[PDB]
């Protein structure tokens, strides 16, 4: 039962085509991953089983890595964790990169577990590797990918009777490299990592017409837009704050290709991403290098601090549309709001909200989100009819990015419900 198939593109290898016209929100199919594991920054800030952040979370009792928010997902964790968990006992000091956690996890899901539903309409044997194309530095990376991964697993996988039949670990960790899914939570935090590889049929276009949305590790897929009968369904592999020229560096080194788009053949974006003076926005683009790697450790007070010596700096300031500002903003905003400093999170969220309407156009459940939160801000500070008019965006955009499977669109009809009897009264 379902409206999407499996076929051989021209020259992008396979793909996802619609086999029945498609209209905005549609629910395309949805997946739990193959494997997936919480992310290095976020490792003891969320609970390893659900990927939500609770301030009071446990340690395993055996290895004191992994950590949960209860009992109830300690227990749905234990067959994904049983195995790794006296790797990771016997890895300490140690961690090993999110990468090799995450192939460690797919070994044995695919040694000691029953099929996975993950694969129904393509398997992690028949990932995309692009052996044929990695550069001599990407082999070298694998090659010591490969050591890594023998390394910590050798207290549960000593020879290849232990890997499944004819797995070879060097063309694993290249199907990990262009096949990892960033699991992100519903606020938007990048939280996680996990493959999913019927999903992994989604060829890329810097316009997509498909979406994905993380709902705690489990993924939906939606149509975005108006899709044709054979149409090829396609997702953006990348954050929308990017250049063509970003774009193409990294559409390159991890998946080796070169994008052929419309938005990319006419540099679509590119020069009002950039407005401003190229000093400022280098400067600010390096700065941003350690204020998303504070951030991804949730680290909010070192954050908001590095953004306000830029938001407010007493030397030359950038427009809101450029996109390394922006960024900025958007971190700033986000930390207040972590901190419950409320008032200078909305003055950010503000500012962020004609920026994101140019740069996330149609329905994007980045923006959706954003809406939602600058809207729930305004709510908290009752300013009702202006928060009901961006709750009401948020709503038109999140009914098509992540509908009624999401339990993020529960929660927006609540905050809708409410401000609505705060203006009828
Ligand atoms: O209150 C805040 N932050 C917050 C506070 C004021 C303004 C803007 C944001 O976080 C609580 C957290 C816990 N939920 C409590 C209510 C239902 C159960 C879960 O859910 C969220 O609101 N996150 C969220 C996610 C996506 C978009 C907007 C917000
Ligand atoms: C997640 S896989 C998508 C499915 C892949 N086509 C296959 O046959 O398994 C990502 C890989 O698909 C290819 N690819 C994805 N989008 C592309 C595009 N827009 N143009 C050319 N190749 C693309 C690249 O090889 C990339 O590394
Ligand atoms: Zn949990
Ligand atoms: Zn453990
Ligand atoms: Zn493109």
């Amino acid at each position: 039962p379902l409206k999407v198939e499996k076929f051989a593109t021209a020259n992008r290898g396979n793909g996802l085509r619609a086999v029945t016209p498609l209209r905005p929100g549609e629910l395309l199919f949805r997946s739990d991953p193959l494997a997936y594991t919480v992310c290095k920054g976020s490792r003891g800030v969320v609970c390893d089983r659900c990927l939500l952040g609770k301030e009071k979370l446990m340690r395993c009792s055996q290895c004191r890595v992994a950590k949960y928010c209860s009992a109830k997902c300690q227990k749905k964790a234990w067959p994904d964790h049983k195995r790794e968990c006296k790797c990771l006992k016997s890895c300490k000091p140690r961690y090993p990169p999110d990468s090799v956690r995450l192939l460690g996890r797919v070994v044995f899901k695919l040694m000691d577990g029953a099929p996975s539903e993950s694969e129904k309409l393509y398997s992690f044997y028949d990932l995309e590797s692009n052996i044929n194309k990695l550069t001599e530095d990407r082999k070298e990376g694998l090659r010591q990918l490969v050591m890594t991964f023998q390394h910590f697993m050798r207290e549960e996988i000593q020879d290849a009777s232990q890997l499944p039949p004819a797995f070879d670990l060097f063309e694993a960790f290249a199907k990990v490299i262009c096949n990892s899914f960033t699991i992100c939570n519903a606020e938007m935090q990048e939280v996680g990592v996990g493959l999913y590889p019927s999903i992994s049929l989604l060829n890329h276009s810097c316009d997509p017409n498909c979406s994905i949305v993380f709902n705690g590790p489990h993924l939906l897929l939606r149509a975005v837009r108006d899709i044709e009968v054979g149409e090829e369904l396609t997702i953006c592999y990348l954050d929308m704050l990017m250049t063509s020229e970003e774009r193409r560096k990294q559409l390159r080194d991890q998946y080796c290709f070169e994008c052929d788009c419309f938005r990319c053949q006419t540099q679509d974006k590119d020069a009002d991403m950039l407005t401003g003076d190229e000093q400022v926005w280098k400067e600010v683009q390096e700065s941003l290098k350690k204020i998303e790697e504070l951030k991804a450790h949730w680290k909010w007070e070192q954050v908001l601090a590095m953004c306000q010596a830029i938001i407010s700096s007493n030397s030359e300031r950038l427009p809101d549309i450029n996109i390394y500002q922006l960024k900025v903003l958007d971190c700033a905003m986000d930390a207040c709001i972590n901190l419950g400093l409320l008032e200078e999170a909305l003055f950010y969220g503000t500012r962020t909200m004609e920026p994101y309407r140019i740069f996330f156009p149609g329905s994007h459940p980045v923006r959706g989100v954003q809406v939602m939160k600058v809207g729930k801000l305004q709510l908290h500070q009752g300013m009702f009819p202006q928060a009901m008019k961006n709750l009401r965006l948020a709503f038109d955009i999140m009914r098509v990015t992540h509908g009624r499977e999401h339990s993020l669109i529960e929660d927006l009809i609540l905050l809708l419900e409410e401000c609505d009897a705060n203006i009828r009264a």
